[PDB]
């Protein structure tokens, strides 16, 4: 079998993507944020404290004649943003893009932070790291990916999102009408349950490339792209103007510039991320200092290759016996 579905941005921005998931009989359909760096599986739902939720479409397992209430299990998961989640457990029907689990965890939320009630347009998680990540209590639960992954052509996912665009998440087959030239695979270490690789280094702008092992996680579910604090200086060295605010959180530079590209590699191949990839806009509405898409990791103890590098790629996510990941121009 195989999948396909459409992502798509929820803002002008490029700050998440949202993908239509169909939940349970007859079908919920609700958009989740698919995210290679976690392993739940979250919905809002009509369990969810009410005055925490404000414009989600929601997810009723009392309406599917196939949910089941998995009994005893709960779930709570915080994410490196400062954001959480927490609830119970059902199994229910899960379709992506055509692609059909029965027996999928779908974790029913309760209680919500913030920042998701704030967010209308994310009606939940959908985890794609390992599952050994997943937070399901007494029982771990399977990612969507690790349920279908028998039952696939081929036991691979791949992401290829949109600069300002709709993309695609493809389950169990490569589109080979989606990248231009070869993928170029590269080792991943599943120690810490994510896509973790090693970059061999970067470019700025035209500048020559510095070869250097950059060790880090492809995360569909962080917007940005965080590097060692040595790197991200480089960076922004070469726009003038821009610094480091300790008071809006990482480095601003004026929306008047013209942002150099960033290079990174991946084995002896390059994926080149434009300039504009990297505004990601006022930092305050009608301000003229503008929020860099590249910012430093020191503090969160791990470097994320996150969508402002992910959306330059077609990226597969190899899950065969021994994991890799392969990234291609497109």
């Amino acid at each position: 079998s195989t999948g396909s579905a459409t992502t798509t941005p929820i803002d002008s921005l490029d700050d998440a993507y949202i993908t239509p998931v169909q939940i349970g009989t007859p079908a919920q359909t609700l958009n989740l944020d698919f995210d290679t760096g976690s392993s739940d599986l979250w919905v809002f739902s009509s369990e969810t404290t009410a005055s925490e939720v404000d414009g989600q479409t929601i997810y009723t397992p009392s309406k599917s004649t196939t949910a089941k209430l998995l009994s005893g299990a709960t779930w709570s998961i915080s994410y490196g943003d400062g954001s959480s989640s927490s609830g119970d457990v059902y199994t229910d029907t899960v379709s992506v893009g055509g692609l059909t689990v029965t027996g999928q965890a779908v974790e029913s939320a309760k209680k919500v932070s913030s920042s998701f009630t704030e967010d209308s347009t994310i009606d939940g998680l959908l985890g794609l790291a390992f599952s050994t990540l997943n937070t399901v209590s007494p029982t771990q639960q399977k990612t969507f990916f690790d349920n279908a992954k028998a039952s696939l052509d081929s036991p691979v996912f791949t992401a290829d999102l949109g600069y300002h665009a709709p993309g695609t998440y493809n389950f169990g087959f490569i589109d080979t009408t989606a990248y231009t030239g070869s993928i170029t695979y590269t080792a991943v270490s599943t120690k810490q349950g994510f896509w973790e690789w090693t970059s061999t280094g970067y470019a700025v702008g035209s500048g020559t490339f510095k070869s250097t092992s950059i060790d880090g996680i492809a995360d569909t579910g962080t917007t940005l792209l965080y590097l060692p604090a040595t790197v991200v200086s480089a960076y922004w060295a070469q726009v003038s103007g821009a610094k480091s605010s300790s008071s809006v959180g990482g480095y601003v530079f004026p929306c008047s510039a013209t942002l150099p590209s960033f290079t990174f590699g991946v084995g002896s191949a390059r994926i080149v991320i434009p300039g504009d990839y990297i505004d990601f806009g006022p930092i305050s509405t009608g301000s003229s200092s503008c929020f860099g898409g590249i910012q430093s990791s020191a503090g969160i103890g791990i470097n994320i290759f996150g969508d402002v590098a992910l959306k330059a790629a077609f990226v597969v996510f190899n899950g065969a016996t021994t994991p890799t990941l392969g990234f291609a121009s497109k």
